[PDB]
């Protein structure tokens, strides 16, 4: 069941929140809240749990399930108990800790059948090499950041060790007041401090030529590995050239999840005509807000369909393209919003049973104007030398025994040692 | 010379070895010190310009320009480090960096060989100079121990890099990202976009154009502003057009022009744009410019309009109004070091057959890409209390100790002797 | 257990860390420890066997076969290590290996789920044995410390890698070299060339064939010998033919057959080869088979020859003769550990809805390729004095103090509890 | 002398190496001096093979003005050791390059030198450019940057393995032929290096007819050899077009980009339609033909047709794999460790001198065995443990595989 100095809240986050001793000040308050889940288990008794230990507002992780034809499927998102954008504007995270285990049985099975393993990968989600049960341990080279072959009778405890300290406040996806004619019309100020852009040159005079087909020919121009969560903007252009007289052009941009599912589709230009000899342009400028993004994204895709009005059995369709495009993800290079990602993979657990991810997460944050009228904020407490003691205990992380994924028995042993 | 530790020792003499900054940005990283040694090709005139970027976060250390016999400069190459960092690592920030520029020719007589160096560093970027002549470089700044001139090329200079800010996060490098396409010449990279730099420019406020017809069109140029860029950028905005005669088409072309005077990037933003009389006609600017397209630093930008007329073979006129604005965004431009401090080591009239060599050592603090992170351990920076405090003391007490950013190498050798 | 020094602590307890061998092969290297955690899928019969290679040089650990409703087997998958070692490494040798085979099922109330484990090890390779049956496996050796039977799956076995020799050179991993070809799939590797196993085979000594014209051709299997190779092999020889009848055209094909009887790769040596009467007609063997197309381990080779006649009636006799020797060259087979020792763990009749796991660590010494050598630092050993003498003294009397190679996890557990 | 002052300063003399392979041998100290003429524009490059089983110590390349290189000569040693010995074993070696004296009529010395040693071979280098050569390794004491040529470098050879056999040198054997230039030798064979490459995996070629042929290059590689090699394998051809005729040549290419060995494995032997017919590779390259070191291999096929000068599409398919067997590639020293010393912009018309001493350990020719006495080496206990200790503590002491010369001089001063 569940429900101070900075370092006790760092290493033991189920104790209470504390101020960060950094050089960034603001009149803030501080608050802890929880996440408790009973995740149901698919038929192939296996699945993956991503967490985001550094994510500063209200999203703890996600949950996928493995399927009989080797693929994944998106179960749900692991958000927290309180909708933090609904009553706070800015925030900055102090600590997390989460436990995940299954020590208990369904009705009508006579055994337990459990294994898990976990890593904390340094880069983002889509840029790791392979998602296997075996090859997951081969992502980091630190002895402390990973553990494997542990039963689910006593589960692994994911701690949140920090990225960096002098960080400003990041803005939550708070609704701002707005009056519209559409009932499904929302307005919000996003998280945008340190954006992550991707430039993608699609073609350097890539010549295309294919024969006629009734309905058009559909090629896919490129792919990537991009992994946004919150929101993104796709700017740029692509320039066409042609020689054949009459042909129509069309394209669309697909955003794909981690499980392999087309999430968001945007028709950049449907059924527009090309002009022979002279140059011709088609731009795209697409804004994708957070409520459209339902699962985490991976690997953008562009495909172009090309048909001909009045085309017969042998005439040629040919064009050449060049261009570049920019995918700006707002708040992408902030520490914690995308970069540290830990993975938990369970397999062969009994179907019909549940795993139980459950942790605390304490914040440091400032309120919206109504709650600002009714709640009082203040500067943080001051004690000297807590920053040097933080640097001391983190400069010897390898030999002191602090790590970031290790089972609940060893974290319990460390807790009664350190307390 | 013979090229192959706390933060003060690695700050004043960067050839000792790397160290971690005592700032409170405590990530897991790995220290790395690499080097760059060039032997340059002095032209026929004997005079050039070696522009260094001291506090640049990674792998680009300078550019070399030879001045022609007619006054113009000519681009030679882009001075950079031995191992390219974005191919193997993923994030970076700079600790310290030294560069020496001298000759290795050493005559056996009693007299020297002719050639003389000036040097200066200043707070602005590269497009913000009044003059780049050999005489006009010691005008650029007003601090005494921040520029030096008339040093002879047997002695040479030492370019030391004193900092700009300390609690500053990591800059992502232009690393390649896995991608599958159909053109074999496509690349997808992740640029550096921590603190961008925007240049808004109002190109026209109801400007009237009116000229006669002739064959081909009337090519004018609207504006020519000075910008700054080493890496990727993007240009946005639109520009309306009004008229009262209807047979008109027009094209537009944008140029990004480097330091020697030639256009590096040319891209047509409009081509056979037919306009209807009586009402507005838009012309949107949606262009991104990648890093690999940019081969040299870019110091200006200009727009051109070619106004012709469809079926206007007699001698008549054509006219339009225009008004609009532009927003040139470069990515990670206002990061301290990315464009803000620059030095200009210039030499003049070096003898024919003499070489001018560039040595140096760069000290970084990296995070690997996911392939190398399978094999190299990363950890937190070991701390020492008071090294930041002693740094602030020494930099407060700077001008009495005479700690310069440009030196003559005999003076820096004697400083390195009497410091340790 | 939870898969996260002197030499003998890493030799007897490999999950402690990588040590270096204190022999006299002095070479710059780096150390790396690697785990491998599999959960096996059992068949409908609940049987099968796991064929470990304990002293293998790099990254191949074993293969998994399942026992079907008949007496045959079926290849499931090759058991690998965590990260692909020839990716980013050139040379490799092995220090230590521990490996367990146990069930991670917790039984209910008071009784246990059914199933047992039988395990041996022997000095010959995989295709040199006699039988692989569960009962018959137990007689594969005459030592008492190298075999154990009727062990419960609830307390499964433990497998060590006790040494075969010490002064071994490094072996080359199967390592890609840069090559700009003309294909999507154009593999160019540097295979494990060392002390090679060769097999010479004399297929015939004047073997006369005689049969009448069947309407589709008469296929005969000329020989069937037992070779074995995990990696790339080569077979080169000469087979001659001399006839009396005249309208004869014959083709031939050679096979490679895995452990489960299924043919792995088919190679047409010479098809539609017309041969004259009165003259000895030559037929060479010039084929190489790379390690990229050997999916499962090979245990047999055979050759078959089909013959036909131009035209043909019901009574056309077809006759020839043959005499020739063939040599199979397995590149690097006699290196001790690549093929020579093998341990056979064989579970039988596991309860349905139960998992068997296999999990252990490997310790290597290995050289990085031209990129990881740019980015990390290798060095020599540590000079543990007299460690080889203590290793010899422990191994020379392993019969007295009870060091085994396959023995259950309770006895290994309290043995290493006593030994720590 | 003991072994370790023969290893740390090999100008003192040779000594037998203390290990467990014990065999009757003699000890020889062998020198090599060169005065290399330099290119018309300055720069150049000198490879070395510091551990090597005998008689080869490196090669010299000059840099042309249009980017490319040029091979001048192979740097041999003084005595031709395969002329009078069967088996060899390297002990120690030191090589110092320098140019500190002016030619007749110029002033102003003008030079610099980069230097680096590398764990892998020569053909597998990322870049050989003067700046990027420095990043080839990460050991801080296995490279040095921009020393003056008037001070030079010193390249000393630290070992790679100790319990090693004796390499058979490429000595001749008595032989009688009919041509005058009939050579028969017994080259180094033991512990080889194989390259197994697959040239095509169902590659489909199709192009229009040309009067003369249509040439395509199927693959490249980066293999390397010095002494001798051998190539084997076979690849098939299947087609539906009736009367096409093809013929292929294989190539061996030096470091500078110029082909050194070309053998025409198929001279215009055509192929039938409807089945598979197939051409084998079995070529043997002597040591006598390889003049400069190999760096790559390429294959190209010239296909043609009897008549039909309008299109006709010339289709065929290929599938096969090949094997190059370098005879003795994985002896430690024979190909693998390399040092790269790159001088740049030295004075025109001047020299750059090298100086070597290479302590060997030999077995005689059966005539020199008639007149010279071989015996087992002298044994003392503890030289091997001392060698292991000092090689294990390499980083804290100063023991570098490439030195600046004055530092090597005063190192030997406060060592002895």
């Amino acid at each position: 069941n569940l429900q101070v100095p900075f370092i006790r809240s760092l290493l033991m986050p189920t104790t209470g929140p504390a101020s960060i001793p950094d050089d960034t000040l603001e009149k803030h308050t501080l608050r802890s809240e929880t996440s408790t889940y009973n995740l149901t288990v698919g038929d192939t008794g296996s699945g993956l749990i991503v967490f985001f230990p550094g994510f500063p507002g209200s999203i703890v992780g996600a949950h996928y399930t493995l399927q009989s034809n080797g693929n994944y499927k998106f179960d749900q998102m692991l958000l927290t108990a309180q909708n933090l954008p609904a009553s706070y504007n800015y925030c900055r995270l102090v600590s997390r800790s989460l436990t995940v285990r299954s020590s208990t049985l369904p009705g009508g099975v006579y055994a337990l059948n459990g294994t898990i393993n976990a890593v904390t990968f340094q880069g983002s989600l889509s840029e790791l090499t392979d998602v296997s049960y075996n090859g997951l341990m081969s992502a980091t080279a630190n002895i402390n950041d990973k553990i494997g072959n542990v039963l689910v009778g006593e589960g692994v405890t994911v701690l949140s060790l920090p990225t960096s300290y002098d960080l400003g406040y990041v803005r939550l996806g708070d609704p701002i007041p707005a009056i519209g004619l559409d009932p499904k019309m929302v307005a919000t100020c996003d998280s945008s401090d340190r954006p992550r852009v991707y430039t993608i040159t699609a073609a350097d005079d890539y010549q295309f030529s294919s024969q006629y087909q009734a309905g058009g020919v559909t090629i896919t121009l490129f792919s990537a590995n991009i992994d946004a969560i919150t929101s993104l903007s796709i700017g740029g252009e692509l320039v066409f050239q042609t020689s054949v007289q009459g042909l129509i052009l069309g394209a669309t941009i697909y955003l794909i999840g981690f499980d392999g599912t087309a999430v968001i589709t945007r028709a950049v230009a449907a059924d527009n005509g090309l002009t022979a000899g002279t140059d011709n342009l088609m731009p795209f400028n697409i804004v994708i807000p957070t409520s459209e993004i339902t699962q985490p994204i991976t690997s953008i895709k562009l495909e172009i369909v090309t048909s001909k009005s009045g085309g017969q059995a042998g005439d040629q369709m040919s064009w050449s393209a060049s261009g570049s495009l920019a995918v700006t993800i707002h708040g992408g290079n902030y520490p914690g919003a995308l970069r540290p990602v830990t993975l938990v993979a369970y397999e062969r657990v009994a179907t019909g049973s549940v795993v139980t991810v459950a942790g605390v997460s304490n914040f440091e944050l400032i309120p919206n104007p109504e709650l600002a009228k009714n709640l009082v904020t203040e500067y943080g407490r001051f004690d000297p030398g807590a920053m040097n003691y933080t640097k001391l205990i983190l400069s010897e992380r390898d030999r002191l025994g602090i790590k970031t994924v290790w089972p609940t028995r060893e974290y319990t042993d460390f807790r009664e040692y350190f307390m």
